[PDB]
């Protein structure tokens, strides 16, 4: 991992390395800025049709442009003894993923909550306008900028038009869209306001089948200050049948700028 990708981009700290690729803080040396570069995990994973995932990842968030969704703005590769070695150059976002924020703080505050969530839903709204559908959305995704900012970031299994946050639909191979991220914020919504998910499981399918076949215990049941208004967006996002849940991310969002406000929520049971 050459401290200088391509002879133009400084690579500093290191932000992450997951089971993929390793995420650092670099120098753009042209436009003397600072950006995040993602390299495809130092050939380990680079060989295979791995590589693919990785270029048309890059090129499926390329595809957006809004606030909340991390901007890519440079792709490319820098030679290395064992061959290429494919990065990502995107915004930078000093921050937090929620993952973090629900580890260290417990849970958030409902209306703290409510508040990203919703920023959340506009992201994944104009993603899906944009015919795109974010596989993956979970409170490792979601970032809280420094200024309180919510940025939602992974795209490595998402298709352009640990299966605590996936949707019955997409547990299987069945359908899988823009009402399966719906219900995914759902849970993030969820646990963001307990501090947990709808469903443990001590193995991957208990879990599955928990998604398919129980109703998430109601929020306040859950946990303290929860307004059983908040149980009712909650409770439908999560709702197995997609046809039963907010249709789309904008629509679920206007059933929390209601209960953020101090509407009802339209919310049924
Ligand atoms: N733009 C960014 N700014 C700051 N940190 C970032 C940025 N993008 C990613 N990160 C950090 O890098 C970590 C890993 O990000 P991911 O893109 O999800 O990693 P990954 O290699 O896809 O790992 P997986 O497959 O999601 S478990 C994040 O959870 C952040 O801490
Ligand atoms: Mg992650
Ligand atoms: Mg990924």
């Amino acid at each position: 991992t050459p401290s200088h990708l391509s002879d133009r981009y400084e690579l500093g700290e290191i932000l992450g390395f997951g089971g993929m690729s390793e995420v650092h803080l670099a120098r753009d040396l042209r436009l003397h800025r600072d950006v995040a570069v993602k390299v495809l995990r130092a050939d380990l994973a680079r060989d295979p049709s791995f590589y693919l995932r990785f270029r048309r990842e890059a090129q499926n968030a390329a595809a957006l442009n809004h606030p909340a969704i991390v901007a890519v703005y440079d792709t490319g590769e820098a030679e290395t003894p064992a061959g290429p070695l494919p990065y990502i150059v995107m915004e930078y976002v000093d921050g937090v993923t929620l993952r973090d924020i629900v580890h260290t703080e417990g849970p958030m505050t409902p209306k703290r909550a409510i508040e990203v969530i919703a920023d959340a839903c506009q992201a994944l709204n104009f993603s899906h306008q944009n015919g795109i559908i974010h596989r993956d959305v979970k409170p490792a995704n979601i970032m809280i900028s420094a200024t309180n900012a919510v940025k939602v970031m992974d795209f490595g299994i998402a298709r352009a038009i640990t299966a605590q946050y996936l949707s019955p639909e997409q547990a299987r191979g069945d359908s899988v869209d823009a009402r399966s991220d719906v219900y995914s914020l759902g849970c993030v919504l969820y646990e963001v306001l307990t501090g947990e998910p709808p469903f443990t499981g001590d193995s991957p399918v208990s879990v599955a089948y928990q998604h398919v076949r129980e109703d998430p215990i109601p929020p306040s049941a859950r946990h303290e200050g929860l307004s059983a208004d908040l149980d009712a967006v909650v409770l439908k996002a999560l709702a197995k049948n997609p046809e039963n849940r907010y249709q789309t991310a904008a629509e679920m969002r206007a059933d929390l700028v209601r209960v953020h406000n101090g509407e009802p929520p339209e919310a049924p049971k």
